[PDB]
């Protein structure tokens, strides 16, 4: 309960600068691609073969699957400098905003702007912009710069708000049978989105646009791990409120989506981090 | 230097009958498709983006990206059956068959046979014949059915030999820049099969066909295994008889994590430390 991570529109001006600096490095370094294949290859590892559930998603892994990715991130940004912490993105308040994109996380000096439908909504500004930051696509290959376009959908105009973060934390179970995409009075189906989605997560991926778009290539943006810690942060919070509560299912769920089972691409289980300020860290 | 991995002409009838029974044990219970994904997903990821080389394949990493894959496999099985160790396929001895294809190792109670034509090459008969074994195609879906073909192709008509082994272990330099498929004077590109390919490692997979034909699907036969098992071990010998150590793409060096494991390939430099021996 040490490193804090913090509201991105709380962060100064050097904070945001030192992330951005460090995110880079390890983008140099080769190690940001890692989480990228991650991700993608998780989402192609099926609970069990032939069904939607995959390691990451749409099956009561996804919360504790992401956070456990994003503590590996953020140890290795560690390494690189120990005073540097994930921020989370409380797209639930930039919400409230006329005109989210006016939100200081897309200024110029961190996550850089909306794409410019000029050049196929490619983003040009900020430090990821074309030129300065390469993508790969789903096969692994160059894909050729960061595409944003930010609420261009009819099923999701809008980010998601903090009445349904707040009607979410209201669930009392932590996922039900099946464990899928059609889990219902869920937290975890809730928190994902797919009840009368996109919602909440799956909206938020859905409002950016571009590559966060489509889930496998969505860490191509680095705003993904900050949208990700917002969701984790919603799930410790939830966490805290029901303490009677805990993970499902505890057994006789698709194997990777139990309480002990491993988290494909890894070994670790949901149980080795369902408490995250074990973890070393704090919101 | 105590688990010992045999020859598996050397194996028991009861050593192949609790090989088999906990592969199928790995199956059942979901990790054995752990380990086709990870090498799919390996292939994914390339070292770096636009190059041809990726995180086991096609690169100096080639060799001890599968030693890791199978000792954590190997790890996985003692879990089920502390008895069982992980067998390897010396080829090279099948390859003076007259017939390779009548080798014990396609026997029924071991591995099974070459497919059969009729019915699309599916494998009909042993442990891992469709209806007994589910496979899994490149986007992580089901495709019902094993199959195997053997020596069915121009290149790749015979099994690799003990000269060509012989000359493999030669080999001076562990590997040489570019570090990939055109390496010369590369212990592990000759090994690998891309000199004069397709050769040894290479050609081992062409020669049996099937899902062992496509790097992706590969791992839906076990024989994978075993047939990985016999090039650690010509590799363990090569090092008895690491480049790059940096400078190469990341994921290549000597201390580069392996994608996707946090594993370098100095950790499994030295395979007696790992636990085994041949
Ligand atoms: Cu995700
Ligand atoms: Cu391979």
């Amino acid at each position: 309960k040490y490193r804090v991570r913090k509201n991105v529109l709380h962060l100064t001006d050097t904070e945001k600068r030192d992330f951005v600096r460090t995110v880079l490095i390890l983008k140099e370094k080769g190690i940001y691609d890692r989480y990228i294949a991650w991700h993608g290859a998780a989402g192609k590892f099926h609970t069990p073969p032939g069904s939607d559930r995959n390691a990451a998603h749409m099956s009561s892994a996804f919360l504790p699957w992401h956070r456990e990715y994003l503590l590996r991130f953020e140890r290795d940004l560690q390494s690189i400098n120990p005073e540097v912490t994930l921020p989370y993105w409380e797209w639930e308040t930039d919400a409230q905003m006329q005109d989210p994109s006016q939100s200081q996380i897309w200024s110029a000096d961190f996550m850089g702007g909306n794409g410019n439908p000029i050049k196929d909504f490619i983003v040009d500004t900020g430090p990821f912009a074309a030129g300065r930051w390469t993508t790969i696509d789903e096969q692994g290959n160059p894909s050729g710069g960061l595409k944003r376009n930010f609420g261009a959908t009819k099923e999701a105009p809008t980010l998601p708000t903090r009445d349904d973060v707040l009607n979410a934390l209201k669930i009392t179970q932590y996922d039900t049978p099946p464990w899928d995409m059609t889990s219902q009075n869920s937290f975890r189906n809730q928190l994902e989105g797919f009840i009368n989605g996109p919602q909440l997560h799956n909206r938020v991926h859905r409002w950016v646009g571009g590559q966060m778009g489509v889930v496998p290539t969505a860490p191509n943006d680095p705003v993904f791990f900050l949208h990700h810690a917002n969701v984790d942060r919603i799930w410790a919070v939830w966490q805290i409120i029901h303490r009677n509560q805990n993970y499902q299912p505890m057994k006789n769920g698709p194997f990777g989506q139990n309480f002990r089972d491993p988290m494909y691409p890894w070994n670790t289980t949901p149980e080795d981090v369902m408490n995250h300020r074990k973890l070393g860290y704090v919101y």
